[PDB]
């Protein structure tokens, strides 16, 4: 493994004294060894870059681990591509190495620089050295200056003569340092947030508190804000990531066996600091209108009642499930509202109360994990749905991205028709929504990711089960995707074994669902 | 003598383990693993010595007492310790070098020794017994010690070393400082440089795997993380003088748990009891010991509270109760009887057909629940179904706040569960949250109502951890696993033991300790039961 | 051994960055540059040490706490930064001689180590972990240490040189006296001298200015704070250092270490003159205002007209006088042709508010405000005008209701800023402080320095001449981001340090104190250069 300009390197790198890991008989610099893998699909046209990497001792595992206590390297590496095709695949690859100070973009000719051709068909891998062209004496570790880069880019396009579901290739990546490698002056992303426990049992949702059982693909597309956060440490939500009772102190009550009626004005929960709109805790759903003997559908509902404003006593007489929502011009007409702006804030109570209380001024306390209104015994579809979401003005959406879809997390949930329905009950099962994981917005809430992402890729995560595996992606705006493509039948999560991370990949890129 | 440059070792003291048929026998063995590597010996980070460690010695030192101590491994020098990462093997020797910052006044001396394996290491081990070196107090310039490789084996595997030899270094004389004074204790410091016979052999991946650190981390106590109780956020340490025992959710060192509950908080539901209310107040009851539904136990159902009942009849309202919100529900067809929702209490009692009785053993006892405030219209059946919440709450009759709750007299605990004592100047805690009372709804955290507490024994993040993973191997029975806890004013360390439970080093003090100036957590790791621990506070 | 001569290095200690091959490539990359010049070794300016710095030890320094710093530079010697204004580039190392004034019953050691170039300096670095020295407490020989030249260059220019390494000295072990007593630190001196390869290549004109300016150097000499310079909002003498522990904020008149402001003043004094304001006074009250964002005339911003001061607008109306206003002598001029309308000449009160046209409410953020101008005393005659324009002077003074004196204004919540402004803060036991004058207040126009009713004190963030220093001249790559250049000022008892950022604020290390410090004793001003800034600043008064 020698380089053309390996006496210069050498000679210049002594500003730093002497080398050091410069033994030729290690096994740490004999052999190759994984760094990295790519996709290449029949879709890329000609003159497209699908691979791009800096000179730097990040590119190889062992020399990551020794620059930890270096503080200066020289020297070139060797690198390697193996290509996992078969015969009746067709295309060609060209890979070069580019010098310093030289853009990189998609006018960039990389067939007319030194290079070499890699096939689809190949058997046996294909390599290049990269030698260390540099205008400095030797890298510092903290600052290593200007360096050369490799460049992939399509050479003939692929084309596969079958045609069918098998439109893409994978590419994997070895490396091995060169002769001249050194080192000198000894000196002293989101992977965590989506781990197994999250997904096998113990994690829950951000909606209704649930252990996540399955994964709901929502083809037309949806928004949420309510207790949501994106990779910026920000939120256009109310709530905290905590189910904590909701308390509100100032409301107007009344009841024109008897209906009791709360409802208070949006936009004046002084009292929360993360935003105005409505207090700590209250669902993000549409209010739906009932009276009488008749029982909303789809409803949330909370126990709880009213309490005396004045000296914060409650009120014994009104302690009863009530269901909450957002509705608008509700002082006599109940309507469903789905925007925050201009809208009112109700709850009212699905069962005979006491007694009424009539009072100008009350405050409602209610628990924070609701239950789902029913008339009978039977379940109905997920909910909330897509039209029942109410999110604050400026909360982007998620729509799909070719084959990728968002999904929602779906947990089980208690209705109030049957209270005794868990899970393989003859009456059906009712599953409830929610769009983060709750440790991962706990994540999100407390570090930085502002950095880690790239506008327009996803953080891609591989869940393996028993027969085959997925993707499931991680946008910036803090969506979940799936290449579940227009299907949206439950996906079941019995079955899973190991979440294991793959890191950032094109956001147009489709994910695997073999399952 | 003033001045120490990176590659001198001092003075060269010998012990009758060093010699060299032991280096040419372990640079023979050594080859089984193939050649060896990162064996050059023109590199910087074999030439020079490098800091490992500090230790404190006082005048309050008897002999005998032992002031530093390691087992020899890779992780006594910082270089092989990032090497370690990437190799599967390694033999070979490691100097120390100390260096003793005193004066020419001060007295005392001290005792090195090697221990060959296979010997217990323990306050019962005599030191001076053994082939030692003796340094003194007034030494300028550095001493150092060679630790030989003896062992049974060709080489030690990253994974499981085996049989090592061990240093010790004690307490030969007593410091002396004739002036006296408030001056008492000097320091010494711990350089490590490898011999000339290390080496490491069998690459291996970066991440392969061969404690409970991650257990306890800041954002555990910082905000995030909640009881195992009442599910609020953990804001306060309380300290337990007079001991007390739980097992309702609640986790040991072997993956096991004496109580009934999950890790996690989810709706409280039975279908068979006995319901009747002889606005009138509905009294439910079961039998403990029938909870067939229940996988982890049959005590009582999933979720119901491990606190005594508190008899109440009337206008009166009991005080310090765990109140729930629900009722009751047909279990014919699952259906609710939609006029018995209210808040109900509920708790263990002992026979309470007609009397109520608390009571705080699962053997023999029953399952009540009871309505605080009078209900739309009562329900008598033979057969019926409970359904109440999990997040309970505080009942007082008014709108002053109590103490802290459940007292170590009103938790019930099933028979087996082991106790948490005092163990010298450490204490058993609990972790303190803020918890909704009836009597005022509204009081949060600096009212003038005054702020109520509840308390759990764990963490919930901690039990969770604890029900899934495997740490029946990382501590050893009678010691505590040390994390240490930074404030803005000084430090505290908290232990944790094989049962369970937290300790801390408050003594006989019974007062709340704050997490509001909580900075960082750093673990420690494992440590005698009977050290005192550091409460700078 | 108790006497040393100039030309005696004592005990030299070496590390493992000392090696022939870095020598011998120094040596060979230099050699782009021509032959070297100043390689006489037999120069009275190459032979002796010269002194460097003083810094103290104390017994309660933990282990790994750092007590010295200095980064590689020509200007670590008083004969080679001379030197280097006529040439164009330098090459080699520095020998650095310790001398500790230790007694024979001590205890503790040091510890020294050269750190290469990339790795950033603070708390967190283990010097320990190097390649090191160790020093005992009781060494009465001097030592000396040499810091060889790591560089990623061939030469190092003289205006960016580049990566440079540096040389720290931390506790080893703790301070101990054994007696205990007061008596629980003791003094190091450091003395520098060039090693035996240091040399200067490309000879240059000493009027010719390089495209980066070496270092902000001259920006704080002597006379700018014995009695000549002047603040950046009174225009008076400075008098003292405000300590300003809470933190404050302040972009009129004000420029960072990047050519660039946030204000919308030129650092000068001039009079402060708008053409187009609404003049009103529904012995009367003349009162005149302007929307802000309209100065289209001031070519600095449009936010108000150049000279118009930064602070909030305090209500006053009928015979009540308001108090910490400024107040300037002028008033209001025909806008048609330019002529003054002469029964409006009084002390108007100028200030930023917002919703004026009936409300006077203070506000402190440019954005959606107004422009306030109000006479505090009657006017000959009030004039009625839809269009006019406001001329005043812009050296003002400060309205008091009656002869007492007030707090130091503008205090923090007084000041007004544009978005973007970045805010000063503590860091560790760094607090930013504000430079004080002396004003003339209303009340009593008499008292100056002394006088029974009390004393007056204006604050400003930064003295004039350095002001318009950081306006014309570039000084965008001599710090790095997170260190404070250092000057010390050195008075009758003791010294002190005083660091400047690269955002223009200037620290102290009074820690939480807010005491005015006095300058009279002040003797003269010696640079430092920089460091970082996590180093408590010396504050030895």
């Amino acid at each position: 493994v020698t380089t053309e300009n390996a006496s210069t390197s050498i000679a210049t790198a002594g500003i730093g004294g002497p080398p050091q890991q410069m033994d030729q008989q290690e096994t740490w610099r004999t052999n190759f060894y994984y760094n990295d893998v790519f996709t290449w699909s029949v879709a890329d046209a000609p003159g497209n870059i699908l691979y791009t990497v800096q000179h730097s001792p990040q590119n190889n595992p062992f020399t990551a681990v020794l620059s930890q206590m270096y503080a200066g390297w020289a020297g070139g590496m060797q690198f390697r591509f193996i290509v996992a095709g078969s015969g009746v695949f067709g295309g060609r690859l060209v890979a070069a190495v580019i010098p310093p100070g030289i853009e990189i973009g998609p006018g960039l000719e990389v067939r007319q620089f030194p290079h070499v051709v890699i096939d689809a068909r190949s058997l046996e891998p294909v390599t290049i050295t990269m030698p260390d062209l540099r205008p400095n004496m030797y890298h510092p570790t903290g600052n290593p200056g200007l360096v050369p880069t490799l460049v992939l880019s399509v050479y003939n396009n692929l084309i596969n003569p079958f045609g069918g579901s098998t439109s893409a290739i994978q590419v994997t990546v070895e490396t091995r340092p060169s002769e001249d490698f050194e080192f000198v002056m000894i000196r002293a992303s989101p992977a965590d947030l989506l781990t197994t426990p999250v997904l096998t049992g113990v994690g829950t949702d951000n909606r209704w508190n649930g252990e996540i059982v399955g994964l709901q693909p929502v083809p037309g597309g949806f928004s949420t804000c309510n207790r949501h956060w994106n990779l910026n440490g920000s939120t256009y939500g109310w709530s905290s990531p905590r189910f904590a009772a909701i308390d509100h102190d100032r409301g107007n009550a009344s009841f024109p066996n008897v209906l009791e009626l709360w409802y208070a004005s949006a936009g004046s929960a002084a009292d929360n600091p993360i935003s105005q709109i409505a207090p700590d805790g209250f669902p993000d759903m549409s209010f739906v209108p009932f009276s009488g003997i008749t029982i909303p559908t789809a409803g949330w509902v909370g126990f709880g009642g009213i309490w005396n404003s004045s000296n914060g006593a409650p009120y014994v007489t009104t302690m009863q499930a009530y269901e909450l929502g957002f509705a608008t011009g509700v002082p006599s007409n109940p309507q469903p509202t789905t925007t925050t702006s201009g809208a009112q804030i109700v709850a009212k109570s699905i069962y005979g109360v006491a007694n009424g209380i009539n009072q100008t001024t009350a405050g409602l306390f209610v628990m924070a994990s609701g239950v789902i209104s029913t008339p009978n015994s039977s379940a109905t579809t997920y909910t909330p749905q897509p039209n029942r979401i109410v999110n604050a003005p400026g909360t982007p959406a998620a729509a799909p991205i070719g084959k990728n879809t968002p999904i929602m997390f779906a947990s089980v949930v208690r209705r109030t028709g049957d209270i005794n329905a868990e899970a393989g009950s003859t009456n059906g099962t009712q599953y409830g929504a929610g769009s983060q994981p709750l440790p991962v917005t706990i994540g999100l809430s407390l570090n930085n990711y502002s950095s880690a992402l790239m506008p327009g890729q996803f953080f891609v995560w591989q869940l393996n089960f028993a027969s085959g595996f997925m993707e499931l992606g991680l946008s910036v705006d803090g969506y979940f995707y799936a290449g579940t493509g227009a299907s949206a039948t439950l996906i079941d999560l019995s079955d899973l074994v190991d979440i294991r991370p793959v890191g950032p990949r094109p956001s147009t890129s489709t994910l695997v669902y073999n399952l």
